[PDB]
């Protein structure tokens, strides 16, 4: 299967990604140097995830030592949601591109739909709990992420959560001049998400899946929950294709015509992740895991549920 997906933009993005939230500090640059050697060539970056300047370290030094070039690299970052105004958002990207140790980035997405009050505090919050929203709508901050395009920063621009109203809201934009390359979701056997896949793909924007593995170390986990990797039906899908169960949690998007950005930390599993492009699941496979669908969604925050743009 080819490596890379043509986006609405003209460029070619890898369809197989190292996701970095959660990723720690002190972990994160040696899991990209071993992910650029060993193949990756898509890094899923995020202001939030509060790390990038230990991706870059890795981003620069693996361009100094010539393990690859910097046309060959496919950086993908996200503006935050207390970044949603006009006079913040190009500061916000140009912080990004000082941590990555990057003049570009080639695809920066707005994170969430929602805007937060600016300021320190990533979840702003009033004296109640419920986060503090910024009066900016997507199709302000649209225009701002449009600007960077015709900056030279970004290469391409896109959203990420947001639900097919949002996304149609931004294709029905007045005056719209780029549309979203990209939204990123979550989307895994236990939240297939076939409705949102379907009008996005009509649209021609890509779906790149995040939490392909259902997020087992997302810091809410609870004992109980369900869980993709010890999913006995799925690791008989894995052992009938003499793969391991996060190779077949990988290859599955992939065959959707999703891009996918599982996250690692450690080497061989990183190294592992990789080798999902010698092997093909049936349309039986496909449909089976299709099936496993149970509308559950590991990404979501009780204190932004009552802010208007909230997706969910
Ligand atoms: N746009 C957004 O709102 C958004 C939200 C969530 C995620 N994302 C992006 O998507 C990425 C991936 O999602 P995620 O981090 O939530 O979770 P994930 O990729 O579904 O799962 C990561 C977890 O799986 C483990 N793992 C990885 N490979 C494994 C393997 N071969 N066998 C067993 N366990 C394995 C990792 O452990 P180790 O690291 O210990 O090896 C880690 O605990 C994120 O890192 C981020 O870049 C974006
Ligand atoms: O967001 C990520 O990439 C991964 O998750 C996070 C990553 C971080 F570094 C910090 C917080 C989150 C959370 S709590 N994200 C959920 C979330 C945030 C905002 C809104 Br609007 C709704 C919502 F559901
Ligand atoms: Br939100």
């Amino acid at each position: 299967m080819a490596s890379r997906i043509l986006l609405n933009n003209g460029a070619k993005m890898p369809i197989l990604g190292l996701g970095t939230w959660k990723s720690p500090p002190g972990q994160v640059t040696e899991a990209v140097k071993v992910a650029i050697d060993v193949g990756y060539r898509h890094i899923d970056c995020a202001h939030v995830y509060q790390n990038e300047n230990e991706v870059g370290v890795a981003i620069q030094e693996k361009l100094r030592e010539q393990v690859v070039k910097r046309e060959e690299l496919f950086i993908v970052s996200k503006l935050w949601c207390t970044y949603h105004e006009k006079g913040l958002v190009k500061g916000a990207c140009q912080k990004t591109l000082s941590d990555l140790k990057l003049d570009y980035l080639d695809l920066y997405l707005i994170h969430w739909p929602a805007g937060f009050k600016p300021g320190k505090e990533f979840f702003p919050l009033d004296e109640s709990g419920n986060v503090v929203p910024s009066d900016t709508n997507i199709l302000d901050t649209w225009a701002a992420m449009e600007e960077l395009v015709d900056e030279g920063l970004v290469k391409a621009i896109g959203i990420s959560n947001f639900n097919h109203l949002q996304v149609e809201m931004i294709l029905n934009k007045p005056g719209l001049k780029y549309k979203p390359a990209v939204n990123q979701i979550e989307c895994h056997p236990y939240l297939t998400q076939e409705k949102l896949i379907q009008y996005c793909q009509s649209k021609g924007i890509v779906v790149t899946a995040y939490s392909p593995l259902g997020s087992p170390d997302r810091p809410w986990a609870k004992p109980e929950d369900p869980s993709l990797l010890e999913d006995p039906r799925i690791k008989a899908i894995a052992a009938k294709h003499n793969k391991t169960t996060a190779q077949v949690l990988i290859r599955f998007p992939m065959q959707r015509n999703l891009v996918v950005i599982p996250k690692s930390v450690t080497p061989e599993r990183i190294a592992e992740n990789f080798k999902v492009f010698d092997f093909e699941l049936s349309s039986q496979d496909m449909t089976t895991l299709l099936s496993y669908n149970r509308n559950w969604r590991v990404c979501a925050l009780l204190s932004c549920t009552s802010h208007k743009d909230y997706p969910f």
